[PDB]
């Protein structure tokens, strides 16, 4: 029964999820200022050109992009990573209004959305076994700002209209995620946790400096989806991210000068 309305949202969280208030949760604020340049850190490695997508599915609380991750087809390596994390699926976070939506912010700063690429380390051979590990999981996370149309969004868009509510699947093949990067893989990196519900503590974030630019058009269409099942009272889609929390004990490191 979590969710992100006034009676179940993340300052309820805890009480299902004591780890809600744990040493390493997600997301985080991004101080510019004090990230330091870490010159041991190497370039990502993004290898999406054998990727396979399958399906999207609305799962009650964003919309899930799968892909085939039986194999070493589309995966992610370098940077802060020791080894080869296999892309299993993407999804967003984003607001009512585009001054919300994302997830980490940046000097206080709020994007109106936040792409999340999840990513699983293939020394524990599956997903399951991956997120009970410190370094099970890497997430690519890429801000979205409201300006112009990103094209390597729109067959996303316009695929939503078939899965407007909870459980609602639709298949997805041939999608190249290649079509949502940014032009620099300047980076901020720093461990955290799932940022829904278990909130494990297993993820490498990588959070991009540069955002993408998406339309008013697309992101509206991403909030005419519908948290509820199909024929159930209507709640739109909207304001499906975590706030900022405690950065604690940890040190956000910075690909760049
Ligand atoms: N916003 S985010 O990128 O941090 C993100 C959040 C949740 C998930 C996610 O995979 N969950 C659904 C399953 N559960 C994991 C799970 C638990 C027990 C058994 C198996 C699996 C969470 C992935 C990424
Ligand atoms: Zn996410």
């Amino acid at each position: 029964h979590w969710g992100y309305g006034k009676h179940n949202g993340p300052e309820h969280w805890h009480k299902d999820f004591p780890i809600a208030k744990g040493e390493r949760q997600s997301p985080v604020d991004i101080d510019t200022h004090t990230a330091k340049y870490d010159p041991s850190l190497k370039p990502l490695s993004v290898s999406y050109d054998q990727a396979t997508s399958l399906r999207i599915l609305n799962n009650g609380h964003a919309f899930n992009v799968e892909f085939d991750d039986s194999q070493d087809k589309a995966v992610l390596k370098g940077g802060p990573l020791d080894g080869t994390y296999r892309l299993i699926q993407f999804h967003f976070h984003w607001g009512s209004l585009d001054g919300q939506g994302s997830e980490h912010t940046v000097d206080k700063k709020k994007y109106a959305a936040e792409l999340h690429l999840v990513h699983w380390n293939t020394k524990y051979g599956d997903f399951g076994k991956a997120v009970q590990q410190p370094d099970g999981l890497a997430v690519l996370g890429i801000f979205l700002k409201v300006g112009s149309a990103k094209p390597g969004l729109q067959k996303v868009v316009d695929v939503l209209d078939s899965i407007k509510t909870k459980g609602k699947s639709a298949d997805f093949t041939n999608f190249d995620p290649r079509g949502l990067l940014p032009e620099s893989l300047d980076y901020w990196t720093y461990p955290g946790s799932l940022t829904t519900p278990p909130l494990l503590e297993c993820v490498t974030w990588i959070v991009l400096k540069e955002p993408i630019s998406v339309s008013s058009e697309q992101v509206l269409k991403f909030r005419k989806l519908n948290f509820n099942g199909e024929g159930e009272p209507e709640e739109l889609m909207v304001d499906n991210w975590r706030p900022a929390q405690p950065l604690k004990n940890r040190q956000i490191k910075a690909s760049f000068k």
